[PDB]
Order: structure tokens, then C-alpha cells, then sequence
């Protein structure tokens, strides 16, 4: 807008904003850590990189979506104020440089899929990008899907260069197995690219790189991490079907120190 703010909606501009360091830069447009004067609220402010020519609100209520408090126009930045948290899940797999235990993904697995079945059943929305990146976890433990928009291409499901974007929400679901298995494993499914193509080509040629058998996974998550990466998107599960899978409702109730975790991963690197 506008800044809202809960629950109060102010105006400022992004001049108006106390800025206190960035944090990348990193791709794509330098993000920045900044204190809204008025309220004393220090946020997320993601500037970008103008320009097309010539958001949320309103999920506001589902806590596993990053908020977005407004936005935020010049004539050369497109500025975006978001809740302030942690890292993305791309940069914890190169930061512990080696895969995230099943427990913290199953709670992802929780914290994500329930937020792209939010957007759907609620704002039909059908977010594109489920990836690494766009997870964002933080010291007090909560996870969160930033919704936004190889590599990226290689989340892409097999009917998505079949008959006809999109049908429908199932390459959602593909993306969040890749995810988990890139996730678990710590190592992206095809090592033997890039960039790429020889990829694309892959994913609708070969069968799904399902869960290795050996790392001790819990055939549960196996279980689940497969129905997901199913080459058939037809019977392939709706984000309800996951959602009364049983790695799901294992993990919905099953307590995990992930504030303890994440913050003990912040020993290495720094
Ligand atoms: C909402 O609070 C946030 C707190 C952060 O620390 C980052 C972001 C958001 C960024 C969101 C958009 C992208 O996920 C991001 O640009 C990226 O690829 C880099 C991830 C690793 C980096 C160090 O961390 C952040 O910058």
C-alpha cells in the first residue's frame, strides 16, 4: 500500500523507512533489514529492479506463509516489506553443506503443504514456485513459504511440456518432493548436468528419483516423498491427500527442537 501492520494499516514511503543493513544481494534485488519508524517494528524490505511495463495482504492469517505488509512503488524500484526471518532453505543445505534430517523436513513438509493448500482453498491461487529457496526458516523455529517468482527449471512436473500451463495444482506437489529429496539427501537428483536442459529432458524421460532406501529414512516420509514425485499427475495426490498421509499427521503432532536445531546450524558457517 501502504504499510498494514497488525492490525493497523499506516502510510509511509520507503524513504520514510529507517534502514539498518542488508542481508542479499544474494538474488535477486538487494533485501534489506529496516525499522518502520512509527510503530518500532524492524521488517524485511526486498527491493527490486524495475521494470515491467507499465499482492498479499490478504494471507494474513495462515502463519505459515511469510506476511507481506505492503508495497512500496518509484519510478525505479518495486519495494516489498516483508516479516522479518532467518534464511532460506537453498542457503542452509550449502551453509550445513550436507542434507537436513528427516525431522525438520517433515515439519517443512507441515508448514508447506498446508500453505499451498491455504492459497488454493482460499485465494485460488496456484503458486508456482515450490522450491528451497523460496522456504524460509528462522531462529525461533517457525518455517514459511515465501510465495514469489540447472536450476529452477528443473522442478518443473512431466505434464508440464505435455498436451495442453497449467493442470493443475499437482506440479506444486512434484516440486515439493524435489524439494524434500534435494532437501534430504542434501544433493540435487541429477548431478550429471548443467545448465541444463539435459535436465528437462530427464524429468519426462525417466522415473521419478525417489528416496534412497539407505539413509535411514522413515518409509513413511519414503512413502510420502514418493506419492508426490508420481510421473502420473492424474492420480497423483491433491495437497488434501498429503494432508491425511501419515508422515503428514506423524509430524503435525510429533514435537521437534527446531528453533534448538536451526540455531545450533548457525554454528557452522556464520
Ligand atoms: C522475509 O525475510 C527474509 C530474510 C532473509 O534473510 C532473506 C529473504 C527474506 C529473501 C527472500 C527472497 C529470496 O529467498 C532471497 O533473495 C534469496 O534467494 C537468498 C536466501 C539467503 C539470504 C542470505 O537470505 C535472504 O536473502
Amino acid at each position: 500500500g501502504y504499510l498494514t501492520i497488525g492490525g493497523q494499516r499506516y502510510q509511509a514511503e520507503i524513504n520514510d523507512l529507517e534502514n539498518l543493513g542488508e542481508m542479499g544481494s544474494g538474488t535477486c534485488g538487494q533485501v534489506w533489514k529496516m525499522r518502520f519508524r512509527k510503530t518500532g517494528h524492524v521488517i524485511a524490505v526486498k527491493q527490486m529492479r524495475r521494470s515491467g511495463n507499465k499482492v498479499v495482504l490478504k494471507s494474513h492469517d495462515c502463519p505459515y506463509i511469510v506476511q507481506c505488509f505492503g508495497t512500496f512503488i518509484t519510478n525505479t524500484d518495486v519495494f516489498i516489506a516483508m516479516e522479518l526471518m532467518g534464511t532460506c532453505a537453498e542457503k542452509l543445505k550449502k551453509r550445513m553443506q550436507g542434507p537436513i534430517p528427516e525431522r525438520i523436513l517433515g515439519k517443512m513438509t507441515v508448514a508447506i503443504v498446508k500453505a499451498l493448500y491455504y492459497l488454493k482453498e482460499k485465494h485460488g491461487v496456484i503458486h508456482r514456485d515450490v522450491k528451497p529457496s523460496n522456504i524460509l526458516l528462522d531462529e525461533r523455529g517457525q518455517i514459511k513459504l515465501c510465495d514469489f517468482g540447472a536450476g529452477c527449471a528443473a522442478y518443473m512436473a512431466p505434464e508440464r511440456i505435455d498436451p495442453p500451463p497449467d493442470y493443475d495444482i499437482r506440479a506444486d506437489v512434484w516440486s515439493l518432493g524435489i524439494s524434500l529429496v534435494e532437501l534430504a539427501t542434501g544433493q540435487f537428483p541429477y548431478k550429471n548436468c548443467k545448465t541444463d536442459f539435459e535436465v528437462l529432458t530427464k524429468v519426462l524421460q525417466e522415473e521419478p528419483p525417489l528416496l534412497p532406501g539407505h539413509m535411514g529414512f522413515s518409509g513413511d516420509f519414503q512413502s510420502f516423498v514418493k506419492d508426490c514425485l508420481t510421473k502420473d499427475h492424474r492420480k497423483r495426490p491433491k495437497y488434501n491427500k498429503l494432508l491425511e498421509h501419515s508422515f503428514i499427521k506423524r509430524y503435525e503432532t510429533l514435537e521437534v527442537d527446531v528453533a534448538s536445531w536451526f540455531k545450533d546450524v548457525m554454528a557452522k558457517t556464520e
